[PDB]
């Protein structure tokens, strides 16, 4: 019964709008009297090679932006730029605005994406911020402005806004203060992601889940120090494990009676010898987007 | 990128309530002026072993039901049993009632589940009705009354309400008329489902999904007959393929350009020789919980 789950999306659906600037349309996020969207909405295809966004913006007026919340048209009172985001002040304050916060997600953590097209929600799914600051998403044309989030209690933490697809098929975007994750820039360019690495904390959580499921062929009685495990991990493009990660795994360690460093010695052997066709939780590939929190929450 | 995706759950979240009867609480679905929930809310531990629900319900009155829609308590005006569901009439009609229908879904079809606890939505995910009429869901204690659904245009098709977990960890429940899917009954007894099989139609749709987005490595130049493929299907516990199924795969066959019986030959090879450590859509197993409809909508 281990599956990826998304947070319920209703609180975010109530904030999704459409923003149109001439020929280009995309999604924006309506909280109180401000609408947030990618700033490349003001761009033409010609402007996309090397845009001067401050120039492009001064040449726009409030009336240049068509903002539609479903049926209603909203009147843009003012506009400003915040990093790679446009902030549109609007006539009307969103009655559906939830309690919210803007957070910067860290590599390895997960969030739900509400994929939207023309301001209309289309689907929800879970994904993770990769170590190389991309996300392996599902985005078609028209998805820019779609938002990633977590929900704790009744408060929505917005963490991601979609901007771009890279030639490798992965996706890039910003936090809700308009700062890109990673070295990417909002212009058509030859940019490519760094070498991705595997989220070791999450592979270890997945192995604990596999043991909880009654799968423990990979266990052994070797010992490893944290330092010696980290040296092998990096050879195989796995992220090194920090002290904090070891403590994050404490609850799963106690539930299974497998010491964290002993699970690390199990993983070290999988890296060095491969699986030899055997499966773990049905797969020959080590899953790395299930967090320790996901495992404990589903037991 | 190709992921399992759930419908946005906003329209369903507005319908979720909490129903308590003595010391037992679960989720209910509030549409217009009636609340639907599993009838075993009226049960105790001793009753759950072999209950007579007609007897237990004649002994209750409207006062015996506390229905909470967030902060507000709704007053129960009437009550009746419909198969394995209770129907509670309440004085207030739900203003957030969407356009909706009750549908009984067929084996092989998919839907989203809004997993709820104490009337509070907790997560959303996609799953399928298995050929043996169970679902492989993620349901913890307190999730009874959680609902499965699809959305088309603005209309919510409710198809599932959650009732129980089988010893194997799969889940069983009813349609919104209260009739169980499968051979199960709502008593605290150990119950077996029939032997499951793989949903062939869905594996084929997913192979088309792989061709549309990305890899064709598993394709070959051969062909098979419907009858000769089904001979391979039975040996591997796959559902036999019919002509109607082939008619369904028409549009996917046209967009990709691979005839349906050619894709069957590719599948027969994958079953006979395994995947030799290769991956098809980031997966090392043949995924069978995407319908043809799901693939087209996501492309
Ligand atoms: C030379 O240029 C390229 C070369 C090779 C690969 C490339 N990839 C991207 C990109 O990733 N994204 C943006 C614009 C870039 C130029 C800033 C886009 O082009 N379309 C989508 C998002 C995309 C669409 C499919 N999946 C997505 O994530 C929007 O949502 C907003 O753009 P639209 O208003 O719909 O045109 C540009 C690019
Ligand atoms: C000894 O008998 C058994 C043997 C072997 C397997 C068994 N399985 C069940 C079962 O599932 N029983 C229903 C109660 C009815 C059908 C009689 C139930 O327990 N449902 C849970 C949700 C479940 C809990 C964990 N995952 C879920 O899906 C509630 O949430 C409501 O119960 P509570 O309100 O929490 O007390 C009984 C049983």
């Amino acid at each position: 019964g281990f599956r990826k789950m998304a947070f319920p999306s209703g609180k975010v659906e109530g904030c999704m709008v459409q923003v149109t600037c001439g020929t280009t349309t995309l999604n924006g996020l309506w909280l109180d009297d401000t609408v947030y969207c990618p700033r490349h909405v003001i761009c033409t295809a010609e402007d996309m090679l090397n845009p001067n966004y401050e120039d492009l913006l001064i040449r726009k007026s409030n009336h240049s932006f068509l903002v539609q919340a479903g049926n209603v048209q909203l009147r843009v009172i003012g506009h400003s730029m915040q990093n790679c985001l446009l902030r549109l002040k609007v006539d009307t304050s969103n009655p559906k605005t939830p309690k919210y916060k803007f957070v910067r997600i860290q590599p390895g953590q997960t969030f739900s994406v509400l994929a939207c097209y023309n301001g209309s929600p289309s689907g929800v799914y879970q994904c993770a911020m990769r170590p190389n600051h991309t996300i392996k998403g599902s985005f078609l044309n028209g998805s820019c402005g779609s938002v990633g989030f977590n929900i704790d209690y009744d408060c929505v933490s917005f963490c991601y806004m979609h901007h771009m697809e890279l030639p490798t098929g992965v996706h890039a975007g910003t936090d809700l203060e308009g700062k890109f994750y990673g070295p990417f820039v909002d212009r058509q360019t030859a940019q490519a992601a760094g070498t991705d690495t595997t989220i070791t904390l999450n592979v270890l959580a997945w192995l604990y889940a596999a043991v909880i499921n009654g799968d423990r062929w990979f266990l052994n009685r070797f010992t490893t120090t944290l330092n010696d495990f980290n040296l092998v991990a990096m050879k195989y493009n796995y992220e090194p494990l920090t002290q904090d990660h070891v403590d994050i795994l404490g609850p799963l360690s106690a539930q299974t009676g497998i010491a964290v460093l002993d699970m690390c010695a199990a993983l070290k052997e999988l890296l060095q010898n491969g699986m030899n066709g055997r499966t773990i939780l049905g797969s020959t590939i080590l899953e790395d987007e299930f967090t320790p929190f996901d495992v404990v929450r589903q037991c």
